DNA sequence: GACCACGGCGCC
DNA sequence: TGGGCGCCGTGGTC
């Protein structure tokens, strides 16, 4: 490991240290590069950043993000993490990827660059004759790492003053519920403490314990348990309400405003690219993929997300991408005609299980077909089906068998995936992204059947992901050539920011690029809204 | 202060 | 016996 003075040969492997994991908040403590068997250690890291053509190494996207806040372009290129992730998506961290493919992840820039070259070598050849996963790395993941670096650096604009006024409203509503419940308890206790609540609910008050917690076996105070004791006591509704408010206060309203960045006046997530078993992205520090939208107070928080002045937000949402993906994968003639005909899946699905004349008089069957249609994706069981309808474990089974008479190639796809899973030891997406699921042949049924749900969701969830990522790759350069921005992805939706004048012209472009990303035996449909805020934009 | 397991819950 | 995530407070350890 011979030490050459800094200016490194072109195309070298970078190795960097940050004071903290978040590139947008980090100081560049150290910089290195490696090519052949030579270590080029930068004396002045931020200065040294100017000399690179592209970032190439573990966490390439991170360095490209920090470079971007500093004004420097610098895209990300090869990343052994991206390759390892495609071999086996349980490869999430460089600690692990190193300590599996022949290195040690250290807290030193040069050894991080020495690790990069070494890890990349040992992995790119480990991808010999994986045409499919090489296509995924070239035409999806490497390019996307750039797109994500641009998104992460842009950030999304937030109305702080608005959030701070909320905090004061919600604070006060919390205070009333708090003092209600205590009066009902006949004493005050910490309502954030589920231990203390447990005692209050089940010992002190006389209430029935419905279920128990997994690891420790305490009486559960979850929503599903409290929603089931709604009738039994007026303290329960209050507790439910107090959880709603404190969850949203503690998770979103209170902390988000403090994470505005001095240089931008914007919020910056991290989009982790090698963090999940299916090939979805996750979002982090903070997570903007779980900003609320169901509840009223929830919907008020979402208004806080706004466009720069003079711009608008464009929100684009795929419409049942996962069902459509299933239809494509299963090849169920019946099911794909429901999307080709431009019909309302759950309407038609109800009108096929029961087989009601045409489409007529189905208010409680709409719920019934909707529920099954996502419950085939997660492996929803009869009991669970029986619990969500008010109907018993018996009629619910027949719903399941009926649905498979409606859709016989779904079942055959299901079973085929399971068997090839056991055979090859993994399952895979339409683009050949794989997830190894070795418990498919476990001797304990609970764990086997748990494995099976994991196993047959992955091809659909990962294909929806694959489809979204490829769209992001395709769409982005069209947005840049239009001075539009790409702000967030939320699994099957995209939030873009565009200038008021061109906003409709961006919407149209974005929508069409997404409906046409990779055409299937069904069509992809996309809803689009425009607005000053995320809520308004009509997600 | 930094971190941990847990139960809980927001989103797709 | 519902897939995939990340973050909250509590209660507790160094
Ligand atoms: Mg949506």
């Amino acid at each position: 490991l011979e030490e050459a003075p800094w200016p490194p040969p072109e195309g070298a492997f970078v190795g960097f240290v940050l004071s903290r994991k978040e590139p947008m908040w980090a100081d560049l403590l150290a910089l290195a590069a490696a090519r052949g068997g030579r270590v080029h250690r930068a004396p002045e890291p931020y200065k040294a950043l100017r000399d690179l053509k592209e970032a190439r190494g573990l966490l390439a996207k991170d360095l490209s993000v920090l470079a971007l806040r500093e004004g420097l372009g610098l895209p990300p290129g090869d990343d052994p993490m991206l390759l390892a992730y495609l071999l086996d998506p349980s490869n999430t961290t460089p600690e692990g990827v190193a300590r599996r493919y022949g290195g040690e992840w250290t807290e030193e820039a040069g050894e991080r660059a020495a690790l990069s070259e070494r890890l990349f070598a040992n992995l790119w050849g480990r991808l010999e004759g994986e045409e499919r996963l090489l296509w995924l790395y070239r035409e999806v993941e490497r390019p996307l790492s750039a797109v994500l670096a641009h998104m992460e650096a842009t950030g999304v604009r937030l109305d702080v003053a608005y959030l701070r006024a909320l905090s004061l409203e919600v604070a006060e509503e919390i205070a009333r519920l708090e003092a209600e419940v205590f009066r009902l308890a006949g004493h005050p206790f910490n309502l954030n403490s589920r231990d203390q609540l447990e005692r209050v609910l089940f010992d002190e008050l006389g209430l029935p314990a419905i279920g128990k917690t997994e690891k420790t076996g305490k009486r559960s105070t979850s929503a599903a348990v409290l929603e089931a004791l709604r009738e039994a006591h007026p303290i329960v509704e209050k507790i439910l309400q107090y959880r709603e408010l404190t969850k949203l206060k503690s998770t979103y309203i209170d902390p988000l405003p403090d994470l505005i960045h001095p240089r931008t006046g914007r919020l910056h997530t991290r989009f982790n690219q090698t963090a999940t078993a299916t090939g979805r992205l996750s979002s982090s520090d903070p997570n903007l993929q779980n900003i609320p939208v169901r509840t009223p107070l929830g919907q008020r928080i979402r208004r806080a997300f706004i466009a720069e002045e003079g711009w608008l937000l464009v929100a684009l949402d795929y419409s049942q991408i996962e069902l459509r993906v299933l239809a494509h994968l299963s090849g169920d003639e019946n099911l794909i005609r429901v999307f080709q005909e431009g019909r309302d899946i759950h309407t038609e699905t109800a009108s096929w299980m029961f087989g009601v004349p045409r489409e007529a008089v189905d208010p409680l069957m709409r719920r019934a077909a909707k529920t099954i249609n996502f419950g085939v994706l997660y492996g929803m069981s009869a009991h669970r089906l029986s619990q969500e309808l008010a109907i018993p474990y018996e009629e619910a089974q027949a719903f399941i068998e009926r649905y498979f008479q409606s859709f016989p190639k779904v079942r055959a796809w299901l079973e085929k995936t399971l068997e090839e899973g056991r055979r090859r030891g993994y399952v895979e997406t339409l683009f050949g992204r794989r997830r190894y699921v070795p418990d498919l042949e476990a001797r304990v049924k609970s764990v086997r059947e748990a494995a099976e749900r994991m196993a047959f969701n992955m091809p659909v969830q990962g294909t929806a992901a694959d489809l979204m990522k490829l769209a992001m790759v395709k769409l982005f350069p069209r947005l840049e050539e239009m001075g539009a921005r790409m702000l967030l992805q939320v699994h099957d939706e995209l939030v873009l920011e565009a200038p008021k004048e061109r906003a409709e012209a961006v919407a149209r472009l974005a929508k069409e690029v997404m409906e046409g990303v990779y055409p299937l035996a069904v069509p992809l449909e996309v809803e689009v809204g425009i607005g000053e805020d995320w809520l308004s934009a009509k997600e």
